[PDB]
């Protein structure tokens, strides 16, 4: 009932505002063909991320959770010639598919894909310069750990985005047995209690159903 | 059922993320006392607008549709010392409540409120500098005209925000009798046709129910 309406509105809005893109179409076709979980963002969400790159004037982006590289491509296209996007993927099959999509989209020079446990990769960064934009959407149970590393590699004005935080409403459940819910709640609470962050969250609907995301600006200490 | 879930999720997120603000509470209470239509953004939406001010590093903001000044305050608090927010409000009663609220919140010095028909005010500006952020949430029938003016007073990198574009699903109707819906449709289709804009839109839910907004970056 509500879903058909959300989809209809998304269809109208997306067709009106966002131009057709042959390479992005092919990226999504590749993901489905490879049998990946369909966790790709909707086109309007991708364009939103691209606008966040423009707004931050990002030259350095960190993405936690590559999947097939759909979000990666939306962001990476907006980087300057000397820009870099580091993206982390644990799954070998996802990394393989993502590598192919990065090449197809012509962003494989700007993007560095590090395959392995995301935390292992984060622990190995060493004296890395701060990132300008950080996108978090991997294994939810470890969300609070990702936030800690995000803060470590931030500067004043860095934007941190946390996707998929609503969990079909279960985010409000303080006694959930779901580690993904526990991780998201720890993440949100950590964020709210951190003076170095000014944060908000928006619930969204559309073709991908009911969900939401956090957006946090890093304050000067 | 769905609404109660959206409300519970909003209540959780807002309480977790956004510090209590007795002054903003009072602004909202003032709006209700004056009998204003309850069209104020939710607190998470207000904080979003405030982050957009930080992201654009805005020094000049244009808001079309003041109401009680609730969103005006969220934005104006983020302006630097040399910052200015121009807000346009056609309703005399609304303008008076808004002035009171801006003064209460201690931001009136950062805000110029121009009372009168918005289009007339926009016609009056002449050769002023561009705005860094532009927020459109007034009379929907006039949206297409507001966008033309917004473009006129833009620079490359200006962000244009159009709030309340979903019209509870009726935005999809190719032939509705509502002037608000047809205004929003012309606005969206005008936005999509303009190569000087890179636009998107997001549908939102929460305590204010189902709605959505557009976000457009002005190209060089």
């Amino acid at each position: 009932h509500m879903q058909q309406q959300w989809s209809a509105v998304d269809n109208y809005l997306i067709k009106a505002l966002i131009p057709g893109d042959p390479v992005l179409d092919r990226v999504l076709e590749n993901n489905h063909r490879a049998g990946l979980p369909a966790h790709d963002v909707a086109a309007n969400q991708g364009q939103f991320l691209a606008l966040l790159v423009r707004l931050t004037q990002a030259k350095r982006i960190l993405e936690i959770g590559t999947l097939g590289g759909y979000s990666t491509i939306w962001m990476a296209r907006e980087l300057p010639a000397d820009g870099q996007l580091l993206t982390l993927e644990a799954d070998a099959h996802h990394a393989q598919v993502a590598r192919e999509n990065l090449q197809l989209a012509g962003v494989d020079q700007r993007v560095t894909l590090r395959e392995g446990p995301a935390l292992q990769s984060l622990e190995s960064l060493g004296e890395c310069p701060a990132f300008d934009l950080i996108f978090i959407d991997a294994d939810k149970p470890n969300n609070p750990h990702y936030l800690r590393w995000a803060l470590r590699y931030s500067r004043p004005g860095t934007l941190i985005i946390g996707d998929n935080v609503v969990r079909d409403g279960e985010v409000v459940n303080p006694q959930s047995a779901d580690e993904r819910v526990q991780g998201v709640r720890q993440f949100i609470e950590m964020m709210g209690a951190e003076p170095r962050l000014t944060a908000t969250a928006l619930q969204t609907v559309g073709t991908k159903g009911w969900d939401g995301f956090t957006l946090a600006w890093v304050n000067a200490a």
